[PDB]
């Protein structure tokens, strides 16, 4: 029947999506809570009015107080809301370290989690694990969406390689000597999604797939090394299941995150009229090729503090962040970005165990934001 | 466990394919009976000597007699071996109106039928659906099986459309007029599989997506006009599905029937190592164009039999064995392949009844047989 969602998040692309999912579809979902962090008030009060729902939390105490009549604010206020509001899905959209109390709190609940917060994974790592039931966290990610419904192409113990695909980014075939010129708007180009500019840079520097690799080892249970990566420039292809007999299953759909938005609030069952199909009555040709890591060493260097194991992933993620930002400050050059989490996570050997709280990994995100800032500081 | 297998049709390339897979997976495989025609006696032969197995059907008495101390042989040879033989699956590899009792037969006894045999539901109809239980038919098609396989991805009721792949065959992209001057080895040119003359006809003319359309709706009870033919020249994806939420699921390999027989022998169980997965370490494309329907009309055709119901697809593929073979036999032209079905089915209406017994498809298809000869007659 009906299912309650908390949505956290409200306000950026996933939650307003979610939102219209949910709206479309008043006999499988209803909205019960919405966090946001107090950026954007108009969609907020939009929101309250369309919806109804008051039970809200905003982060930013001044956003607070110039909405009026918001139960919980402050600090941990997606916490708060997320531990005193009975739901039956929490679709966790927050950005950053932000969303990993949240997660352990729905966990904690015996909610579904509609995770898309990468932090909660990369960060949390095996906390989050621990935290959750078989079956319990379902992804909103496309790639990780696509792959959850080819997975229904066998047993665990039938698959051979997870192949993730990622569009190549505006630089797709760009030499290293290239890459040295390049700017933020050019970084910046023709976005398959509309996330804002870290997330389409992310995309260029192929970090976003590097996360997405993590996270499908972490959700998945598969080794790194079958996880696959395959350059697919018309990112119709959202990923691929290879199987033991030699079979391979492939989810396709023109890009739109509603479908697997739709997808994890619902699972099992899928969303009639979520988004559209791929249409066959024009012609069209789907490309492969494979990426190029010398080039490109993101992905690797991904597999590489996910080997690792402990608060490595964590490391990479927040050395990226620092990184990428100083990049689109116009500060550092664009191999410099990669660059630097390398040098980074060459120096977190001391993060190499695993994280027995949260502040653990708050510990070492400090740590590796300090240690790439000092980095940036020498550029 | 071990499963008990019956390979009718064993000398023909699915059977000895087959015999592949269950020598190399003895654990999951053994073979109990074998049938074949009589054509192929050096390769029947050497399969008894290399399986050990006595039990075999002949139907040719003089072929029988040749190769000395076999059990069946005769009429119905086959269907025989298949009523005295327990079996826990049965692979129908017969061509021709000889595979419908033989199915008949096997789904009688319990087995499950992994059915390669197209006469069986093409002509056999509803008889053959009234004579299995639920799951018992499951199909060695490289189509229906990867239909099979993407169908895992929902359950029957969010199924929007299946959509069959086609290769387009060598005529792809011709005008009607270029195909009035087709030649018998211009047709047989190129062929995707290696199962023979009129197989890669077929192929060619467009009447083998016909019978596997057909196929579709009697095997997942999808209506006609949800089941779509997109060509594809590379042959790698097999066929899709699109689901009400706008996803696509697609299955993809290489061309190797040993992947579907695999799956076929062992469902729902897949088989490790049965053929080569699709390799992403070279640049590839995956095309896809529309079918042109109006020079290629089988397909449209078969559609027409199919709403038509009763005896109606019986007449399609008995007319198209007459008619492909007169071409063939360098006795009529390419076009009036499907022009002879068209003018058979035209006047096929006193057999949009539904039969009753196996003799009332065999009298439908004697008419349509005779019928399609009459017409060629007069070319």
């Amino acid at each position: 029947g009906r299912l309650r969602v908390v949505v956290l998040g409200s306000t950026g692309s996933i939650g307003t999506q979610a939102l219209q999912v949910i709206a479309d579809n008043p006999d499988r979902f209803e909205v019960v809570g919405l966090a946001a962090g107090g950026a954007h008030l108009d969609t907020l009060l939009r929101q309250r009015a369309q919806t109804g729902v008051t039970n809200i939390a905003v982060a930013d105490e001044h956003a607070a107080q110039r909405v009026g009549d918001i139960p919980y604010h402050g600090s941990d206020a997606a916490t708060r809301l997320v531990e005193q509001t009975e739901a039956d899905v929490v679709l966790n959209a927050l950005v950053g370290a932000l969303g990993l109390r949240p997660t352990l709190a729905a966990l904690k609940t015996g909610a579904r989690l509609a995770l898309a917060n990468k932090e909660s994974l990369v960060a949390g790592g095996s906390l989050v694990l621990r935290a959750a039931r078989p079956g319990q966290i379902v992804p909103v990610d496309s790639e990780h969406s696509a792959l959850a419904q080819c997975l229904r192409g066998g047993t665990p113990d039938e698959v051979a390689k997870l192949v993730l695909t990622a569009s190549g980014g505006p630089f797709r075939g760009w030499s290293a000597a290239d890459l040295e010129h390049v700017t933020p708007e050019q970084a910046g180009a023709h976005p398959t999604w509309s996330m804002g500019p870290m997330n389409t840079l992310n995309s260029a520097s192929l970090v976003n797939k590097g996360l997405e690799v993590i996270e499908t080892h972490l959700l998945f249970g598969i080794p790194y090394d079958r996880i696959d990566v395959v350059v697919h420039p018309q990112s119709i292809i959202h990923s691929m299941v290879t199987f033991i007999d030699g079979s391979t299953i492939a989810q396709a759909s023109p890009p739109d995150m509603k479908l697997p938005i739709s997808l994890a609030l619902g699972w099992p069952r899928r969303v009639s009229g979520a988004a559209a199909a791929c249409d066959f009555h024009t012609a069209s040709s789907w490309e492969f090729e494979p990426l190029d890591t010398d080039v490109f060493p993101a992905v690797e260097l991904a597999r590489q503090a996910g080997v690792a194991g402990g608060c490595m992933t964590a490391v990479y993620n927040a050395a990226n962040e620092e990184a990428a930002a100083a990049f689109l400050a116009g500060r550092i050059g664009f191999p410099a970005i990669v660059g630097i989490i390398a040098d980074v996570l060459h120096a977190a050997d001391q993060w190499a165990v695993e994280p027995a709280t949260v502040d653990d990994v708050l510990d070492a995100q400090r740590w590796a934001r300090e240690r790439a800032q000092r980095a940036v500081s020498g550029m």
